[PDB]
């Protein structure tokens, strides 16, 4: 037999694919959202130099309000991909390869 190798090539497959898609999707999100934010500040900016009324005062809790809901997803997201980086399965790559290229010199 050729060990877990024919089973390991679909699943690297697997992971390749999903993992792409992954990124392509959390970077268009991030990146349209980013979009907006800073077409908002923008307006706001312009806004800031008019000389208001009680609904600019409640639009501007609501800016306020949006802002605190959108910095907690990213906070949180910071914290997960900072996570990701020190997770114990994604630092496994390093000491496979190690025993991977030492098994593969004993090849050639």
């Amino acid at each position: 037999a050729t060990g877990a190798i024919s089973n390991l090539i679909p699943k690297l497959g697997e992971l390749l694919t999903e993992e792409f898609k992954l990124h392509k999707g959390v970077k268009k999100n991030i990146e349209d959202l980013g979009k907006e934010l800073e077409s908002m500040n923008a307006a706001l900016i312009k806004i800031g130099e008019v000389p208001l009324d009680s609904q600019d005062k409640l639009w501007a809790d609501e800016v306020r309000e949006l802002s605190y809901v959108i910095e907690d997803v990213v906070d949180k997201f910071l914290v997960q991909v900072d996570g990701i980086k020190s997770d114990d399965n994604n630092n496994k790559f390093k000491g496979l390869m190690k025993r991977t290229t030492e098994l593969l010199k004993k090849v050639k």
